[PDB]
């Protein structure tokens, strides 16, 4: 049998294990690679090319010869088989080409030759029939089997012609996969079938008890396995029953697939342990490949001999040599080539791994896992907020943080007052719902205004949090931000009118009006913001760093961040912007004067990231201090606001109790109220009889007026007191400006400027004679609420301020006095002074320091492992728990709540490992269709910590006891966002929930992927968990 020569002298070959000849086919024999023809199955030599090496032309591949010309059509490369466009050259990847009259198929990785496909079609067409797709060709017949079409690769089944989708298919002792449109891929190529001779029988393993093998997870085997075999050839020479000491690898004996077998046989090769001219191909007879391993197997029982161990083998397979990735690391289905990382709805990480269930995974298995809200996937592992256990632990967690004080030091004045719940639509409803629901037992906010501005809570989205505006449970965000990025942030010819900033509008629902607003109770109540820790800031400093270093988020250094951030700065404080906003303080002039809205003011707009924590004042500063001290002592009333034919845009607040223009208002009014002048274009100059209108009204007739902010040349003069210049309003209560100044007083004339902190126009002007101590804001009331709703905007919330009070990339500390926890605490005084009713600190949890993602390699606190641990035994970034607990006690003594952030989505870096089934998919929770399928897979998804060990579910018993209403299912309602089909705006339409009733009895002292949704792609590939690919089915100990 094998290479036998016939009667005329011709060649032919017998597959060496079933004896059928090969016809049409490609085998590799000795060295040699030949080709069998598909009629009388004569052979034909390729010649083994060897030297040369991979080249380009314009932008392509191909091979070029010793002598540097270009290769043409099939040529057999160093055991390999590529085409090459017979013309230019241009390999062939993922294609046919036709050989000997049929076709063959060159895989997308290598371009190798790895099937024959039965037709190529370009004439025919799909149809649909008996609920199926199927392919009829240009005689109107159904095509079968695995062919392309249009030049992509498809299967069609034999007996009905129905096309396969979203499968991973054997064909001819091959595997492909088939994608969601039916198109198709190479995996690999099967092996056929074991040695079944005597030397195979002696390697099967010893039994199926685990003290049999190692590196095995929750009872599975995998990659790094080794075993104990039944016997031994000990030596090299001498079969002895094995002993309990006897342990070899298992990839020594047995291979899931074709191409890791031919890659370990030529990789043992180059390392000495074969020793032969003979060439391992994917064309090879598995009959030699089979016995060339057991030929690698002999020559390691004698070096396991002269070694007295097997350290040697350990290294040479399982860990990097020169620098390259180790054996296993090398091969597709060991690593994430097989996972197929990314895609548009990969957002971070390269994507995700949802868990669903198995039989053989009891452990590991969930009646849950059910997203509830729009998103699902974002970060790390993703903790599973429908479980009944977890959201328990969600209401332990929420406790514990609402009287960390207590818990801690029993100290009752430094507990947090309200929450944000972080990354909201990525959390289950009913977790949302539970949450609103706790803090009305805890604090009565439904009772009235009075307790819920005590406790004003936020979530991270806008109208889209349907379970955060049923009730107004909590701020959502306004699109100030994104609003005044299309007509302010940009540079000069970028930006669109300022009639986007007339109306605030989320997907074309109104969230309030500024043009003529004199009610209260309307609009939705909402924060404004321009900048956030993570909105507006991580993508400008990461074009800094690039510029500056080369580097950027994927390979950053801490002296490249700290490089990055000077060129940041150098870039912010200059009239030309290349990284940086522009137009900032006049945003703020808007978020800070606009009615029904809590502002929040951001750290890093006030000092930046290349001092330590509040050491350097950006350019924005005084211009920030001066507003929000005007705010605190004028703003109040109605606002009218309108864009004017010079494309200015005018906001007038009239001052307290004036809700119209019309309003005569009462005594207070008089030196209350102000006005507001922004344009957005540095050319903007007047003619001389232009006039620029701001009407006061009725309650500021023949009035002197003077300045809080002025645009000058270089940059803005700001004043806080009546010592500035002035200005008179008419009869009417009108100020009137123009291209003159005002009684010679340098800086009242309106016209556009290019400077560092304004592009376009700004100026702010106040009453004069307002008292040393007037303060414009209006006192919450006890009066009871009958609406339904938690949070109102009216004018009372309008007098609260949140302060954001940390920046991503601040640096760490050197000492205890530079901790951020310890500035804030000795500047309590400061944030009152300024009117911040609301301190919203940093994410406390200790960092996991993995560097798996910004948030865990610059330490913010969004990234931990222990959600208990706020800084015990060692610092965070911000403090100790000791630190936290006085900052919390300092800002309570200057008059604001704190805010804790409630980080419900994801934990990071747990290390113990289980097995689960896993898919691939995207943020939404969708499935993804990709070559990674359905597999078992070992997950980073057990541990917590000390403090979750010590705190999860210590509180759930009490708690149920004294608010027993918690622990029961309820029937809800929420708002909920559609999108249209025909590109209209989103509409809300109203849902109804059932939350079911959850345990006080079971505690999640650690995390484990039972509690999990899923995780973040690891690299281990769709088969690092070991199965036998030809049924599919796992190898599991008993
Ligand atoms: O390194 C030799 C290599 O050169 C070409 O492929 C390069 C590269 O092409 C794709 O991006 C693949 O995904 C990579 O794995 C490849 O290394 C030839 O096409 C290939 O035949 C050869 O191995
Ligand atoms: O060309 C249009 C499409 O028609 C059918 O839906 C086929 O299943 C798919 O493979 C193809 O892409
Ligand atoms: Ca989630
Ligand atoms: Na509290």
């Amino acid at each position: 049998k094998g290479l036998r020569q016939d009667s005329n002298g011709k060649l032919r070959y017998f597959d060496l294990t079933t004896g059928i000849q090969a016809k049409g086919q490609f085998v590799t024999i000795g060295q040699e690679t030949y080709y069998f023809s598909k009629d009388h199955g004569d052979a034909q030599l390729l010649p083994m090319v060897t030297e040369g090496h991979y080249g380009t032309i314009t932008t392509a591949w191909v091979y070029r010869d010793q002598n540097n010309t270009i290769l043409k059509g099939l040529q057999n490369i160093n055991g390999t088989l590529q085409f090459f466009d017979p013309y230019t050259g241009e390999q062939l990847k993922g294609g046919v080409a036709k050989y000997d009259d049929k076709l063959f198929y060159f895989e997308s990785g290598k371009g190798n030759l790895v099937s024959t496909v039965a037709g190529d079609y370009q004439d025919g067409h799909y149809i649909s029939q008996d609920g199926q797709t199927r392919y009829a060709d240009k005689q109107n017949q159904l095509v079968k089997g695995l062919v392309t079409v249009n030049g992509a690769l498809q299967y069609f089944d034999n007996a009905t012609g129905n096309q396969i989708k979203n499968q991973q298919v054997i064909v001819d002792g091959k595997t492909y996969y088939f994608d969601d449109k039916g198109n198709g891929e190479y995996l690999f190529t099967n092996t056929l079938d074991m040695s079944t001779n005597a030397f195979s029988t002696k390697n099967v393993a010893f039994n199926h008890d685990s003290s049999s093998f190692d590196h095995t997870v929750d009872g599975f085997l995998t990659a790094d396995t080794w075993y104990r075999p039944k016997s031994i050839l000990a030596n090299g020479t001498t079969w002895r029953d094995s002993t309990d000491k006897d342990m070899r690898p298992l990839i020594t004996v047995w291979w899931p697939n074709k191409n890791v077998q031919v890659n370990y046989l030529n990789f043992m090769k180059a390392n000495g342990l074969l020793t032969t001219a003979a060439q391992y191909t994917l064309h090879s007879d598995q009959y030699d490949l089979n016995q060339a391993a057991q030929d690698v197997q002999v020559a390691i029982e004698r070096r396991i001999a002269s070694e007295h161990g097997t350290d040697w083998l350990q290294k040479l397979l399982f860990e990097s040599q020169n620098n390259n990735p180790s054996f296993v690391k090398q091969q597709f289905i060991w690593n994430k080539d097989s996972e197929y990382h990314g895609g548009g709805d990969a957002w971070f990480q390269g994507g995700y791994l949802k868990y669903g269930n198995n039989p053989l995974t009891p452990t590991t298995n969930s009646d849950y896992r059910q997203p509830g809200n729009a998103f699902d996937f974002l970060l790390a592992n993703d903790v599973d907020n429908s479980n009944p256990v977890v959201q328990a632990e969600n209401l332990n967690w929420l406790h514990y943080l609402m009287n960390f004080g207590t818990i801690t030091a029993g100290q009752d004045d430094a507990n947090f007052d309200s929450i944000r719940i972080d990354a909201v639509d990525f959390i289950h409803n009913d977790t949302i719902q539970r949450t609103y629901d706790y803090l009305r037992d805890a604090y009565q906010v439904q009772q009235s205004e009075a307790k819920a501005n005590q406790h004003i809570s936020l979530v991270e989205a806008g109208l889209d949090a349907g379970t955060s505006t049923i009730h107004n449970d909590a701020l959502i965000e306004s699109n100030l931000r994104e609003a005044a990025t299309l007509s302010l942030t940009n540079e000069p010819g970028k930006n669109k009118p300022l009639t986007n900033m007339l109306q605030d509008v989320d997907g074309g629902t109104l969230i309030t009006d500024h043009t003529q607003n004199s009610t209260e109770n309307q609009a939705t109540p909402n924060y404004s913001i321009i900048h956030a820790h993570d909105k507006g800031v991580q993508e400008k400093v990461g074009a800094a760093i690039t510029d500056a270093t080369g580097a950027d988020w994927t390979n950053f250094t801490d002296e490249q961040l700290k490089a990055g951030l000077e060129l940041f700065y150098k870039d912010q404080r200059a009239t030309n912007k290349k990284y940086n906003s522009y137009n900032i303080p006049s945003i703020y002039a808007l978020m800070l004067t606009n009615k029904d809205t809590v502002p929040r003011m951001y750290y890093g707009d006030m000092y930046q990231d290349d001092g330590q924590y509040m050491a350097n004042k950006s350019i924005y500063y005084d211009a920030l201090v001066s507003l929000m001290t005007a705010r605190k002592s004028y703003v109040s009333g109605g606002q009218t606001m309108s864009v004017d034919n010079h494309g200015l845009l005018k906001s007038v607040r009239f001052g307290k109790d004036a809700m119209t223009a019309n309003d005569l208002g009462t005594s207070a009014t008089r030196t209350e109220g102000l006005g507001v002048i922004i344009g957005n274009d540095p050319k903007l100059q007047l003619n001389d009889s232009d006039k620029v209108t701001l009407d006061m009204g009725a309650a500021h007739k023949n009035q002197k007026y003077r300045a809080v902010i002025l645009t000058t040349r270089d940059g803005l003069a700001t004043f806080n007191s009546d010592q500035a210049p002035t200005a008179w309003t008419n009869d009417q209560g009108t100020l009137t400006f123009s291209n003159q100044e005002i009684n010679g007083q340098d800086n009242t004339q309106i016209r556009g400027v290019a400077n560092p902190q304004v592009s376009g126009y700004l100026a702010v002007w106040v009453p004069v004679g307002a008292s040393d101590n007037q303060d414009a804001r209006t006192a919450a009331t006890t009066t009871e609420n009958h609406d339904g709703k938690v949070l109102h905007s009216n004018a009372a919330l309008d007098s609260n301020l949140i302060y954001e009070g940390f920046s991503n990339f601040q640096p760490k500390a050197t000492t205890h006095d530079e901790l951020t926890n310890v500035v804030i605490a000795k500047n309590a005084d400061v944030f009152n002074n300024w009117g911040i009713t609301s301190f919203e600190m940093a994410p406390q949890y200790r960092s996991s320091g993995d560097h798996t993602f910004l948030d865990s390699t610059i330490d913010n606190g969004y990234a931990f492992t222990d959600r208990y641990d706020l800084g015990f035994n060692t610092p965070t970034k911000y403090g100790t728990d000791g630190d936290l607990r006085a900052t919390i006690q300092a800002l309570h003594h200057a008059n604001m709540q704190v805010m804790a952030d409630v980080v419900d989505n994801q934990v990071y870096n747990l290390p113990g490992k289980e097995v689960v089934s896993a898919t691939r998919a995207g943020v939404y929770g969708n499935d993804d269709a990709t070559g990674f399928g359905t597999q078992l897979y070992v997950t980073n998804s057990v541990g917590g910590g000390q403090y979750q060990e010590k705190y999860a579910g210590q509180y759930l018993e009490a708690l149920k006891a004294k608010y027993p209403d918690l622990f029961e299912g309820k029937a809800y309602d929420y708002w909920y966002k559609n999108y249209a089909n025909d590109g209209s705006n989103p509409y809300y339409t109203l849902s109804h929930g059932d939350r079911e009733s959850i345990p006080a009895d079971v505690a999640i002292k650690q995390w484990s992927a039972k509690y999990m949704n899923g995780t973040n792609v690891l690299g281990n590939g769709m088969g690092y968990v070991l199965k036998d690919w030809h049924n599919g089915q796992y190898f599991k100990l008993d």
